[PDB]
């Protein structure tokens, strides 16, 4: 089997994606965060604090004919940016753009922070790293890649996200319409859970290739791209009047300039992230003080190839018995 859905930005600034998931019988459509930095498969529901309900759509498992309660599970999650939600289990049916699992694991949420409340646009998160990271308790459960795993024509899914514009996720097949060239894959540690694997170094604009060796995790759902500080620094020197804000939180530059591109290594590959991808726009509204798409990962203990990254390439995420990570340009 194979499965193919288109992920939309939510925003202008592509601060996340969406894609539609089709849950239970008859089908309850939530637009959903394909995250490859968690495990859990959660959705604002019927059983949601009403209170932190502020616009998205909910699903309701009492209207399901194929929703079962999983007796006595729980989970709770915390994120690196600080959000966290929490709630109880049912297993139900759920599809990506064609392709169907049933006994999902689906985390009904009795309760979310804030900054899942304030974005209307989320109705849940899809995880898409190991299934060691999923926090149902007592019984851990499997993410919708592992469950759909064996049924797929091929054990990988593919993330190729767009510039200010939709892009696709697909399931069980590689499209080898999607890039340019060749795809190149590299080693991954599932150690930490993540599909985590090692950079092969770096160029700031048209400068020179520095090798040296990141190693960070591939995260579709984190914004931005974390990095060292040594390498973070490096970039914005590059750009006039940019500089490290503790008050805003990171790096800001003059909206008037024209950011550089960033080079990143994969293997003896090379992914180029134009300027333009970097700008994360105005701190405030009206502010000429622009926000940075490349930040540095100090404080966070990883360093993070978020949206920023990723939607310069064409990605697989092999789950074969040994998994691993590519790359290609498009
Ligand atoms: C850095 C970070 O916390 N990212 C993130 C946040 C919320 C959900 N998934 C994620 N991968």
């Amino acid at each position: 089997s194979t499965g193919s859905a288109t992920t939309t930005p939510i925003d202008s600034l592509d601060d996340a994606y969406i894609t539609p998931v089709q849950i239970g019988t008859p089908a309850q459509t939530l637009n959903l965060d394909f995250d490859t930095g968690s495990s859990d498969l959660w959705v604002f529901s019927s059983e949601t604090t009403a209170s932190e309900v502020d616009g998205q759509t909910i699903y309701t498992p009492s209207k399901s004919t194929t929703a079962k309660l999983l007796s006595g599970a729980t989970w709770s999650i915390s994120y690196g940016d600080g959000s966290s939600s929490s709630g109880d289990v049912y297993t139900d049916t759920v599809s990506v753009g064609g392709l169907t699992v049933t006994g999902q694991a689906v985390e009904s949420a009795k309760k979310v922070s804030s900054s899942f409340t304030e974005d209307s646009t989320i109705d849940g998160l899809l995880g898409l790293a190991f299934s060691t990271l999923n926090t149902v308790s007592p019984t851990q459960q499997k993410t919708f890649f592992d469950n759909a795993k064996a049924s797929l024509d091929s054990p990988v899914f593919t993330a190729d996200l767009g510039y200010h514009a939709p892009g696709t996720y697909n399931f069980g097949f590689i499209d080898t319409t999607a890039y340019t060239g060749s795809i190149t894959y590299t080693a991954v540690s599932t150690k930490q859970g993540f599909w985590e694997w090692t950079s092969t170094g770096y160029a700031v604009g048209s400068g020179t290739f520095k090798s040296t060796s990141i190693d960070g995790i591939a995260d579709t759902g984190t914004t931005l791209l974390y990095l060292p500080a040594t390498v973070v620094s490096a970039y914005w020197a590059q750009v006039s009047g940019a500089k490290s804000s503790s008050s805003v939180g990171g790096y800001v530059f003059p909206c008037s300039a024209t950011l550089p591109s960033f080079t990143f290594g994969v293997g003896s590959a090379r992914i180029v992230i134009p300027g333009d991808y970097i700008d994360f726009g105005p701190i405030s509204t009206g502010s000429s003080s622009c926000f940075g798409g490349i930040q540095s990962s100090a404080g966070i203990g990883i360093n993070i190839f978020g949206d920023v990254a990723l939607k310069a390439a064409f990605v697989v995420f092999n789950g074969a018995t040994t998994p691993t990570l590519g790359f290609a340009s498009k």
